[PDB]
């Protein structure tokens, strides 16, 4: 029978999974992410290929999703969230040091591809997976494929600079303007991250609260929490709305830690459209099927 | 046999085109825009079909593109470029008069489907067509195939707004700002369009030149032309380079008015790479390859 194997690659932890015929996860593992060794990092996944190619008598297909992105040309990853990975060329060290073919993918792409492949959503001419995690991510989907780009770069919206009418919200020369992972400064990935929802509140109040502890003192009803929360959900529409109007997709799925702060569902449809065109309609916005599981489930269906 | 027909509606002109098996041009004619009334808008369109359909002894496949867009649920025209169209059922209309089907399709989205055709780009992943002239208007092609977008608004990236690094350049909060025909502010069809580079200038000179006598004085090497085109390269690449890290297209086809600015295929590949990611690699970026006939041709072979 077909097994297919998945990796989901994070700062924190690697999660695997096997999917079998049926598409039944018949294996979950996590092992904490090696970092300050790089000989670590590749041990760690090609352990658990081997003890599943054991426990189930075979070896499956290999996909893998990671932050950042693989040169279009050498193979080599930009990924300033791992450590010890960035500069490799993770594919072909593990493609003959496991004597098969391994596919490699952005985190963001195996999500909308793991959200994409829903029955629900099969069909649709477009579907756009948003992650507003760590940073933020996108995966482009057009009639059921995934664009990854002329340099795998495709849906890098994190890496794109906040608009003219985010910043004017914000207090126009007198915004917060955060660097960046990229070394740009004023990509929108350090504003509707999660990280970046803490530094604005930090930047506003002058307090170091995680995003549960102010979403908590939101549901409470506190006043600089309820405060920055109306100003986040704006900047959150605005920017969305500048992306949708060139993307203009049919479906968008949420993921990541703040896809979990169901506010959002009930204040974009209502926040798009004063930003959006006049004669725009809004996607379908939904939160994502499969929870946290889009990376695994998304890097082992590569090789569907 | 196969008659193909296509129709360019403008601001200023109608253009006509018929097209063969062969996809040979045996027509071509321009009739000024009537805006005094709709009935004499509709009348340019079905005398033009007519003529045709005597003169070669068959009526063939009807495209039409037109600068904004057909509501994708009532199919009205929003298009301000156009008086005397806009808010009419412009596909019914014509599907009645003529007793056949009849497809209507965005200017930009005909004129990056016409480059995509050519027999170069026919097997690229995807392509971009830029349209820099009366505004900025974008088509966006995935495999061969027109993203339109859920509402029809795909590729519309002239009513993005000014990204942070652009606005920088202009003088935070000392840019102009500049309103948009969609009643947002900042957007880049105000800028970046033939329109917008006269815009900027007169803003900085207080001179209300047009685009060709800048150009002329840039070529002179004359100061104030100088220093308002190296402004306006650098502006172009910041939004493209925006542009470019969300979409990250294989190819970039240019047309429109400033497409024939030749100094822009070469400042472009100079600048961008300063603003992309530093793993990102350069699109193919080209001027159109079938000069201003891209309207016509994409809307003949909607129909192909
Ligand atoms: C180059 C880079 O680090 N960009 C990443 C992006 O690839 C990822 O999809 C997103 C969400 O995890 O976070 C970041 O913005
Ligand atoms: C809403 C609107 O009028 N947008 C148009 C766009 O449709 C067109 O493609 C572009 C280029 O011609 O100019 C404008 O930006
Ligand atoms: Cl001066
Ligand atoms: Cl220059
Ligand atoms: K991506
Ligand atoms: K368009
Ligand atoms: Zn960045
Ligand atoms: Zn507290
Ligand atoms: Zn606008
Ligand atoms: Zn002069």
């Amino acid at each position: 029978g077909t097994m297919y194997y998945g990796f989901d690659i994070g700062g924190t932890k690697i999660e695997f999974g096997a999917f079998d015929a049926d598409l039944v996860r018949v294996a979950r593992e996590r092992v904490a992410t090696p970092t300050e060794s790089y000989a670590a990092f590749l041990d760690a996944i090609v352990t658990l290929v081997n003890n599943a190619d054991a426990e189930f008598g075979v070896k499956g297909t290999v996909g893998i999703g990671i932050p950042g992105i693989a040169d279009v040309e050498t193979g080599k990853l930009l990924t300033s969230n791992i450590p010890a990975a960035m500069g490799h060329t993770l594919q072909r060290d593990l493609e003959e040091r496991l004597q098969r073919p391994v596919k490699i993918e952005n985190d963001a792409n195996c999500f909308a591809l793991s959200e994409a492949w829903d029955e629900d959503l099969r069909g649709e001419p477009s579907v756009l997976g948003l992650i507003l995690g760590t940073g933020v991510g996108g995966g482009l989907i057009f009639n059921g494929k995934v664009h990854s780009g002329r340099a795998n770069i495709a849906g890098e919206i994190g890496h794109t600079r906040l608009p003219y009418d985010a910043l004017k919200l914000l207090g126009m020369e007198n915004a917060p303007i955060f660097p960046c992972g990229c070394k740009n400064s004023g990509c929108i990935d350090n504003y509707l991250s999660g990280r970046g929802f803490e530094q604005l509140y930090d930047h506003y109040f002058s307090e170091k609260l995680s995003a549960p502890e102010i979403i908590a003192h939101y549901e409470q009803g506190e006043r600089r929490a309820v405060q920055h929360v109306e100003r986040f959900m704006e900047l959150l529409a605005i920017c969305l709305a500048n992306i949708f109007t060139c993307l203009d997709p049919h479906v968008v799925v949420l993921g990541g830690g703040l896809s979990n702060f169901e506010l959002i569902y009930q204040e974009l449809p209502k926040r798009l459209p004063a930003h959006l065109l006049h004669v725009a309609k809004l996607p379908k916005i939904i939160k994502a099927r499969h929870g946290d599981a889009g990376g695994v489930r998304g890097a082992a269906f590569l090789n569907l």
